[PDB]
């Protein structure tokens, strides 16, 4: 069974400090439960704002689906993620809503979809959306770090991933054991981005190198 403690040893490495992350100490609680709906960023298109639905939990996250898309896009946001709103957030501040990238009708059924789709919904309660935790001052990771990162081909999953080059605010996450493959830049502010153990502690999925 993979453990971060015997991993670290075989491998001669070491994890990077908590304090590298914008994630909260004490990870958030999750109340949220399958079926409410929210508001979300398209993660297809981020400019704009969809309905979403929980279709399911893991740990301190959420997978998400933008109603009136497929089952082919499902995306995961943490409880504390500033990408996730509460129904009513968009108008509330003098916008509209948009239809998801992939919506299955028309853009000229977009306002009924969302009409008939919010009328009997379940909205998630405003009071459970956390505040993000604090960012980092600056840029603490270091090459070859340790640390989680959500997988980029099933974000179902969490994997272990090293830093693999550092340039000013951005860093290089690499895979563990994928030779390479996903690579990906991210500023240090990520929140897909985790110190090691993140996913024990708060009952996610690590999928082992
Ligand atoms: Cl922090
Ligand atoms: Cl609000
Ligand atoms: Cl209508
Ligand atoms: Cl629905
Ligand atoms: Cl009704
Ligand atoms: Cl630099």
């Amino acid at each position: 069974h993979f453990t971060w403690d015997k991993y670290l040893k075989e491998t001669c490495s070491v994890p990077a400090p908590v304090h590298c992350f914008k994630q909260s100490y004490t990870p958030p609680s999750n109340e949220f439960k399958i079926s409410m709906k929210l508001e979300a960023q398209d993660p297809r298109n981020t400019t704009s704002t969809c309905i979403a639905t929980v279709v399911g939990l893991t740990g301190a996250r959420l997978r998400l689906r933008l109603d009136g898309s497929d089952n082919k896009n499902d995306f995961w946001r943490l409880v504390d993620s500033a990408e996730i709103q509460p129904i009513g957030n968009c108008e509330k501040n003098g916008g509209m809503l948009q239809p998801p990238l992939g919506f299955r009708l028309n853009a000229s059924s977009w306002p009924m979809f969302l009409l008939k789709t919010l009328n009997g919904a379940e909205m998630a309660p405003i009071r459970i959306f956390h505040k993000e935790p604090p960012s980092p001052s600056h840029n603490f990771f270091k090459m070859g770090m340790k640390l989680e990162a959500v997988d980029r081909k099933n974000p179902h999953f969490i994997c272990p991933a090293t830093i693999g080059e550092v340039r000013g605010s951005e860093v290089l996450v690499t895979f563990d054991g994928w030779r390479g493959a996903f690579d990906y830049w991210c500023r240090f502010d990520s929140r897909d981005i985790f110190p090691v153990g993140w996913c024990s502690l708060t009952g996610d999925n690590l999928q082992p190198p």
